[PDB]
């Protein structure tokens, strides 16, 4: 769904067509100037942050698993005299459409029969996914993944590529797989019983040798040796493959060109009439494709356990009754054809969608991990109360779209309830802690992170406890959309906040909403300040992410009640502005404003540039020539979203109903 | 009655077309959110289950016997000439039917005279009912049968499947039976005089490899190996089966798929104009295609003895006289083919039917066997005062269609008073005690149940005493909507237990009623009551289950006089997600609220999720407004154009729609 | 307090914490606090009398 996707890049931003990717790793984020004025009793002081770059980090190493399962089917592109005056397929005009369309009726009674039972169940959803992620390993198939690199580094811990991925050695992208071929048969016009559980799919004239190949290789099994996104585990989708051409299929070549996989996509959607099963697999890659890197260590609990991929079923009978299939097809939307014509137009647009989905995602579960288990919208039944739909169950898209929906706050819709792709909140429903494995660089580790051995040597691997799952990203694309108090991502803002009296050279701060806006402020104008958690006897520091210049209250990495102990005497001066004081006194109010927005793409530790032509918006409008709204919002998918109201904990997070 | 078994369903539930079914056993209900509550003097404890399961067991296993009985002629389908103004055969317009018609001249004479007798030969339903089972076989064939497996268990008492069905080997379903093929000879038009005890029926154009071999089998003696509903023991329906088919007959093929018996039925029926029957084959396998798992031990009584299955005599005289069956034919009610059209659609839907039948069923006739001989409304007399037909005999589908509208509490209507099906009130009429096996696990078994030896060792075969005959299955589906306060199947219920400090626990029940509800409620909040009788000195536990969870007072198994004593300081907490009694004084009040409802299934303890379509509420409308459509479009190819239109570029084209 | 929060509960004010001690007392429950930022010890059975 390219108009949904294209929504959620910020208004400034407009990217051209080509993007050259040359790594396994891409930061992104805006170049902003900050114009901060500070005011407490000792007096008044301006200043001016000129450059500022606040960036995430995303890659392409990502563990999944797919599974094959049983989905809803899309009933897009049969003839539209089938379906009766409601949205429903009536098998008494199934009989009467296949009767007129033949001089041989005694077939008539055999065809519809078969016919009832095999168009239940239709998806070439699978087989486009698969056609999708051959397409981007041959076009990016120069990219390596080495197995003793680095994952996170911050300088206290370390995690590398062994650990988090074993079973894993060193490969490039196009050596990664090496794909066998199924059996693609030519079905000759005559036989009568169609075979059981083997799809019969249309064409265009002649099968090429390159056609072939590709068809051969999309339904294999995919058998991985490095972890890479667009290349995880697949089993296999079918033994055989029909192909109802006129003209017989010529033998399989062995070796094609990316440029051939879109040649291929495109005979088969406008043949089969599937641009609705296209636009299911246009949206379960973008989930895929790209992973985030984690903002703090802590963050790696996300990607320990591998996710599930729920691929549908490889059903379709086309092939076999290609009179049901006819020059008008019955279409929901009017607008049922654009996600394929945005991508045969721009294919490497996908990347820029893939990182506003996963954003989207990560950020707004970064707020549901903090509400507590007690309340009506909770971590269990928060996409249960969101979908307005029938599905045959809550995972995979229907899961990630909620999110996206509470994120933007606006109102999604499909118009089938598909339940295929990438389940996320799978670490998150579990009450328990998880055990990332890391690596000790500094002495001094065990005082900063939750470590099991408190004495440790520079070398050593050890395991720290993670119970509550930060952050994985900052908004950067998704700035001010909607601001909520625990990332403060305002454009304008003025922080008030009441210094705690100095006694010997420790300020007590007992609150903990006045502790957040406290290290909030002296980040902003630049002072490395250090504070010590009195429960726990573990330091914090505001400065965790030097990526995202921000500081956000789950770096302290301690659920419940706690009072801190800040050092003000060992305020280190990393970055000095003007503005920038060291000795605040009484009632300190900070007022800033973000203007000059430009965005910035970094790729292995140079400037990556965007190349080819300006991008035209394609885009169709809600009536060709249609007279009358005939509404059917019956079976179509809404998401509702929820608005976060903010109460006095400043710990707990609460959803509401708009 | 397609109607009438699609009502029975509850609101909330909204079923899809697909079932997967792959065991022998299901276990259905839904999840309910229960805010129990304990209010005393000292205070209020108050409990939340978010999902409680409430499940009744249903398998595919049950002993069956078929009879060949004499059954009412079904008129509907024969031409609306012949008849008079009362709507019986005026012989009269038969000979002058059959005399303006393609008949040869001489037989015209000889076959009138054997019209008085052979025209009142019209039942199929005997044949459509084993073609129906033969669908089902092929197609849920992968299911298995063990023969040393568990029937019940409920921890004391354990019942196995070699204890019920003796002469049992362990199959699969496919490989249970080995049936024979009946001969299908070719009727010759030109045959002297008819041959009757030998039916004959009409066929469209040429009858298919298939379609000898499934008619073949569908009229031959079923003899199993293993115990299973849907291959029950049936008689030889015909030895010989004439087909009026102008184009010859094929020679047997031997193998045929699930979709190529629908093929047959379409044809059979069509032909024959026989949709009434069809109706009545419908409903009789709606009774016969699941059994229910008993709820307690000593509820395995109404499966001791098999239940016989009353088949109506194949008989059919069409092929004789083709000229009588037109286009126009007599029916009684309008909505006399809504019955086929819905099967057609979603042939797996029947299982949704069977399960509502079979719950309303053995619900009625737990709370009809408590009532005394003595009364007006009674065990023997239920069905003659409730029937306001003329049929041949009160058995079969007429018994089960009553105790449906006792409990759904509306007036069902059939076109024909058809007297065909399985009769389940065997047991109960004969008012004998009825001896059920059992194996023994715990050596305190015979204080709980009435057994007949008071001291048994583990792993002996021992006989319970069951004179009155309990509850089957639980309200599920059919779940306050005709409430009784036995069964106690409110949203909103309360118990006030009254007792002074200066008892130490110990509580007498001299009221029954109040009993039963705080034995029951206490279950839902997950504590081990167990009260003794003062005058028997028997003992009763309210885990007496392990899939509704609740408390009947046929628990007991014994009719006296009621003074039960519970000892509160023996009360154990046995369940997860429950309310604590810890020491109670002064008068209780416990009280629970169901609020919200979800449809769940369960199989090899895994979750069983409905896929395909969403199913629609079929009416005859729906259909013939497509017929008063027609689509009325003129068949003619009108090919409208496209002006093309030059824009700055020049290179590339752009067509507009005017 | 809330549950993610294992029974431990801070006292930023120090006028409710007197009558929570104090409560605490009448009710027969011996509570034993312990200051985070010196490090001492107060318990509410500090008096037999009153």
């Amino acid at each position: 769904m390219s108009s949904l996707l294209n929504s959620l890049l910020p208004e400034y931003f407009k990217p051209k067509t080509n993007l050259n990717i040359n790594s396994s790793r891409v930061q992104y984020g805006f170049n902003a100037r900050i114009d901060m004025q500070y005011e407490d009793d000792s007096g008044t002081r301006k200043g001016s942050r000129p450059n500022a770059f606040m960036s995430n980090t995303v890659a392409f190493i990502g563990n999944y698993e797919g599974i094959i399962v049983d989905d809803i089917p899309i009933l897009d592109g049969l003839r539209a005299d089938i379906f009766d005056t409601h949205g429903d397929l009536d098998m008494g005009l199934v009989e009467d459409a296949l009767s007129k369309s033949t001089m041989i009726r005694r077939n008539v009674p055999t065809y519809t029969a078969y016919a009832s039972e095999l168009l239940y169940k239709r998806n070439l959803t699978s087989l486009f996914y698969n056609m999708l992620r051959l397409y981007y390993i041959k076009k990016w198939g120069s990219i390596k993944y080495e197995k003793d690199a680095i994952f996170y580094d911050n300088g206290h811990a370390c995690l590398l590529n062994r650990q988090l991925f074993p079973k894993s050695r060193d490969a490039s992208l196009e050596s990664s797989l090496s794909l066998p071929e199924a059996e693609i048969a030519m079905l000759d016009p005559g036989l009568e019983f169609p075979e059981e559980d083997v799809p019969a799919i249309l064409w265009h004239g002649r099968v090429s040798s390159r056609a072939t190949c590709i068809l051969g290789q999309a339904c294999s099994e995919f058998a991985p040796l490095a972890p890479f996104s667009i290349a995880h585990y697949s089993p296999q989708l079918t033994r055989k493959l029909f192909v109802n051409a006129p003209a017989g299929i010529e033998p399989s070549s062995g070796r094609y060109t990316h440029e051939d996989v879109k040649d291929a996509i495109t005979i088969l959607v406008s043949a089969n009439q599937a641009y609705t099963d296209f636009e299911a697999a246009y949206l379960m890659l973008a989930q895929t494709l790209v992973s985030p890197v984690p903002r703090t260590a802590e963050a790696s609990a996300w990607f320990i356990n591998a996710g599930m991929v729920n691929m549908p079923t490889l059903s379709c009978a086309n092939g076999y009754y290609p009179a049901l299939t006819n020059v008008n097809p019955y279409h929901r939307l009017d607008t049922w054809k654009d996600t394929l014509n945005h991508w045969v137009a721009y294919p490497d647009m996908l990347f820029y969608h893939s990182v506003a989905m996963i954003e989207s995602c990560y950020v707004e579960l970064g707020n549901v991990a903090r509400v507590s288990d007690s309340d009506a919208i909770n971590k269990y039944t928060f996409t249960e109360l969101s979908v307005q739909g029938r599905p045959v169950m809550n995972r995979g898209i229907i899961v990630d779209l909620t999110l996206v929906a509470m994120r933007t706050g606006r109102e999604i819709s499909l118009p089938y309830p598909v339940s295929c792709g990438l389940t996320r909140t799978d670490a998150l429903l579990q009450g328990t802690e998880i055990h990332v494995p890391v690596v000790v660089k500094d002495i001094d580790m065990p005082q900063y992170y939750n470590a099991i051995d408190k004495d440790v040597i520079e070398g050593q691997e050890t395991v720290i406890k993670v119970k509550q799952l930060p952050p994985a990203m900052y908004p950067i694309y998704t700035y001010g959309i909607n601001t909520t108090e625990f990332y403060s991502d305002h454009f304008e803002d003025q922080v008030q906040v009441e210094m705690a009296p100095i006694d010997n050279g420790k300020a007590v701060f007992n609150d903990a909403r006045k502790f957040s806006k406290f290290m909030s402020i002296m980040r902003m104008m630049g002072n490395d300040v250090t504070a010590t958690d009195l429960v726990t006897g573990r330091k914090v520091s505001n400065w965790a992410d030097n990526s995202s210049g921000r500081f956000l209250y789950t770096d302290v990495k301690y659920e419940g009640q706690t009072a801190f102990l800040v050092d003000m005497d060992t305020v280190k001066a990393r970055d000095h502005c003007w503005v920038s004081i060291v000795d605040p006194n009484g009632t300190m109010n900070l007022s800033y404003k973000m203007t000059n927005f430009r965005a910035a793409m970094f790729s292995r530790n140079k400037p990556l540039y965007m190349t080819g032509g300006s991008v035209r918006t394609i885009a169709t409008g809600n009536y060709r020539d249609a007279a009358e709204r005939l509404r059917a919002m019956d079976e179509t998918l809404r998401l509702k979203p929820f608005k976060i109201t903010e109460k006095l904990d400043f710990r707990v997070a609460a959803y509401a109903i708009p």
